[PDB]
Parts: C-alpha cells; sequence; structure tokens
C-alpha cells in the first residue's frame, strides 16, 4: 500500500525506531539508504519491511525478497527518516542478538579493542577502517549501540558485515587471554614506534576512545606500548585515523613487510 | 570591559566574521579554543583582540600579550561562537599574506597535493594527519579557505604551523616540476600497493578531494599509481584516513623501512 499522512499510526511506529529503547522493545531497527540496505541484506540480516519513497527506483523493489513493500509520501518519508534529505530506500530489519559465545578467530588474527564509549562519528569511521583492513574482530565497550541510525550512516553500513561485539572489559580480557596473541597498547607515550611491533602472528591492538583515552590498567598489562610518531605541532591524531594506521601496519606485515 | 547583550555592536561585528566575505573585507578572522589561539600565536599570527567567556580561566588572560582583552557574557559568547558548546577563549587575528613563491623544501620532501575543492571538515582532518607525519608541504585548490572555523577546529590548530598553500593547477604543476618531485597518484584502482612505492627520496602524493575523483591529467602524469588495499565491503576510505596512511608510509620508509 501507500501511506500519505505523517500522522498515520504505521508512520509513527516507524519513526519511533529512532530511539534505542524502542528498537529493544520491538526487536526491530531501521536501515536508511539503498547502499546500507544492500549491505544489511548481504550480511544476512532479516528484512521485514521495505520502505520506498516517492523518488525510489524500480530496481529498489527487487530488494524486498518477499517482504512487505510499503510506499511512503514525501511527508511520511521525512517523518521516518533521520536524515536532512531522506534516502528513498529504507528497510525494517530484525535486531539480532550479538554475542562472543563460541566465536572463533582465524589464523594470525587482526583484532582491535576499542576501550570505552565512543561517539557515533568516530565509531563509524573506526568501523570503516577496520572494514578496509579486514580486521578479524572488533571489540567495543559494553554499552555501545551498533544499530543506531548514526553508526549505520557513518559506517556506510560497514557495521553489518564486520565481526564487531559490545563486551564488558572483563569478558574481553578473558576472551583475548584464551588466544596466543600479543596485547599491543596504542598511546602517544608508547616506548616503541608502532612499526617496531611484530604483528606477523596476529595482534590485538588496545585503543582508547577519543575522550577517555587508554585506561592505565590496560596500558600496564600490554606486552608492548606503541606510539605513532608525531612530527609537527599536534600532540595526537584522531582516534579513527589512529585505528586505520595501526590496522594497515599489521596488514603490511601480514603482506610480507618486515617490522622496523 | 565586559559585554552583556548579544545585540551589542561589537558582538555583531565579531559574529560577522563567520563569513569569509567579512574576513576578507576586514582582514580579520576568529580563532576559537584555548589550544587553537595559543598555536596561532606560536605561528606568529597577530592577535588583535582576546575574547574571554564567563568561565574562562585567570591563566587565559596571559594569552593577550598586549592585545585588547574583551570579556563576554554567556549570551554574547554564544553568538560569536560557531560551537554548540562555545570555547571560553577566542582570538581575533589579522589575516596573513602567504605566497608559495617564498617556499623552499628540505632534501627529501614529503608533499601532499590535494586536488579539487574539499569540505572544510575533511580538510582540517587531512591537515592534522599531514602535520603528524611531518609533511613539508601541502598544496590545495585555489578557492580553498584555510581560515574557516571548521579547518581550524578539525586541524586542532595545526593549520597555523603547517605549510599549506591554495594554488591553481598551473602554479602547483610549476612548483612540482621545478622541485623535481616524483608524483605518486593515490587511487583505489592503482596498479601497485602503496607500500610498494619508493618514498625514500621524497614524494608528492596526489590525492583527490572527497567524492571528487582524481583528474585524469594528473592521474596519467604520475610516475606511479598506488592503492590502499580494501579487504572488506567498501571500495574507498575517507580522504583524511587515506592521506594519513600515505604520508605515514612515506615516513616509515624515511625512518629506515624498505618498500614492499
Ligand atoms: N600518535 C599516537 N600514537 C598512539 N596512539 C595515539 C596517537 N594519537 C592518538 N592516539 C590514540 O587515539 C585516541 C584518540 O585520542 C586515543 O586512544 C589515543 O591514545
Ligand atoms: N583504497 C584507496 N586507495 C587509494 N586512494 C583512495 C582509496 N580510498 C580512497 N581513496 C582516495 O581518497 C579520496 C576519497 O574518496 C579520493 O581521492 C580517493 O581516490
Ligand atoms: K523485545
Amino acid at each position: 500500500m501507500r501511506i500519505e499522512s505523517p500522522q498515520n499510526p504505521r508512520v509513527k511506529a516507524l519513526a519511533a525506531l529512532k530511539e534505542r529503547k524502542e528498537r529493544e522493545r520491538t526487536g526491530r531497527f531501521l536501515v536508511e539508504g539503498r547502499r546500507e540496505v544492500e549491505r544489511a541484506l548481504e550480511a544476512g540480516l532479516s528484512l521485514e519491511t521495505l520502505l520506498l519513497g516517492p523518488k525510489a527506483r524500480p530496481e529498489d523493489r527487487a530488494l524486498a525478497g518477499g517482504a512487505e513493500v510499503l510506499e511512503l509520501s514525501e511527508r511520511a518519508l521525512a517523518r521516518v527518516s533521520t536524515r536532512e534529505n531522506p534516502a528513498q530506500v529504507l528497510g525494517v530489519f530484525r535486531l539480532p542478538r550479538r554475542s562472543l559465545a563460541g566465536v572463533t578467530l582465524g589464523a594470525a588474527p587482526l583484532v582491535l579493542v576499542l576501550l570505552g564509549l565512543e561517539k557515533p562519528g568516530n565509531l563509524g569511521a573506526i568501523l570503516r577502517a577496520a572494514d578496509g583492513a579486514g580486521a578479524d574482530l572488533v571489540l567495543v565497550a559494553e554499552g555501545v549501540d551498533l544499530f543506531s541510525p548514526q553508526v549505520i550512516r557513518n559506517s556506510t553500513g560497514a557495521v553489518f558485515a564486520l565481526p564487531v561485539y559490545p563486551v564488558a572489559e572483563g569478558e574481553a580480557a578473558r576472551f583475548l587471554e584464551e588466544h596466543n596473541l600479543p596485547l599491543v597498547a596504542a598511546t602517544p607515550e608508547g616506548e616503541r614506534l608502532y612499526w617496531e611491533g611484530d604483528y606477523r602472528g596476529g595482534v590485538a591492538f588496545l585503543l582508547g576512545a577519543e575522550d577517555k583515552g587508554l585506561p592505565e590498567a590496560w596500558k600496564r598489562r600490554a606486552q608492548v606500548r606503541v606510539r605513532i610518531p608525531m612530527r609537527g605541532r599536534a600532540d595526537s591524531l584522531n582516534v579513527a585515523v589512529t585505528a586505520a594506521l595501526l590496522l594497515y601496519e599489521a596488514l603490511r606485515q601480514r603482506s610480507g613487510g618486515a617490522p622496523l
């Protein structure tokens, strides 16, 4: 069917999914954007309803795969959207439960441990970097929301295929301990250059969120603390840039590059 | 003195510096943030007026160094600021006159050439990365505004110390030919991995602005085209992340690292 009024109860229900509490209550979440919807589908998430705006393309209908297709008016679409200018393709997906239970890591795994709550902008950028480098696992803080409109948007949907899990620090520590993997703490005060670390057999990088920084306890127990060199006026890099540099250095060594 | 009303004439004039048009007309620009003001001062920029918010520190007054010190109400500060949460220290500086003609590079220069008009946010982030890697020079497009609040904030004020020059394509080409810089074009389809380039003897990286492509004339000219591996879903990284990866790879090789 097609819904005209932004006051229609279905539209109100869809708009309510902007809130985390409503996503948890309903077990549903909204994915906005043609690209983001394709990414969620590819990742194996279950589509319940496809939403199409007035400027949707005929190809967008093929994304439904049997799900309900709901057409929205311009005004109805604007109510449901979290964007300045709404995407013309959106999907209502089942909110999956994520858990490290039984998760196994491949050989010489590249792991990023992001300590502390992170802002959605940074978080999206970090996930994109992890996606690019082919990280085997990303651990984030226990309360991190990976299904918010902002994280989905800022990661361009990279969040969906990535092995990323919100976990308490205690659980994370115990999980990492089970593997023969070095803990490498990133910090501008690190004693070694990050190029000097040996990541050829895998690595779990420890990286603090932007405003929290690396917790002293994690810095202490790391096998090595590494810095990215700063050669100008700035005392530190953005957290996502830091994450990319670390992951791509591990990738360089996996690709045959020698530690410095 | 202390100014209370956001409608005070001084406040309106200060708030008017939010437009490039008014900055050019007055030869003045606003630098917001204690850190950014200090770094502007370090760079030798001339401070005309120090602005102090109600919650400024007594230690902030020392920044004035002979300049007029104007105190603002929370109300008045909010109108001058470009932030939701205004910094309590701001500075009105004189616009400097900068020319590429008076620039000489080191023995094995690290140069970034950013082609096309770039969003102010991305630009500041690129400059922060360039400063960290210790780039000798960054060339940007002719119309690029380096004194916008966004470039200042996202560079954490590193824009002030970093050698950055807005130049037309002809002037950039002239500079590069004259300094005999090897041109390496960064593109996702590059024939070589960016680790496979030899940057030990200096390099100018050619990088297209976000969403903008890399001009075929520049791409063709380059000695080599290199890509950053993308092992996940996405096909490209954010421009500031790309810039950081390229520049720090060059720095790795300068620091004793060999090409892949
Ligand atoms: N040059 C650097 N070396 C190592 N870690 C860094 C560097 N710059 C920023 N970080 C890290 O990035 C995050 C953002 O401040 C923090 O966890 C911080 O420790
Ligand atoms: N994987 C990559 N390799 C080389 N350049 C890239 C890569 N990803 C993005 N870029 C560049 O970064 C900018 C942002 O799209 C463009 O100049 C683009 O060419
Ligand atoms: K529920």
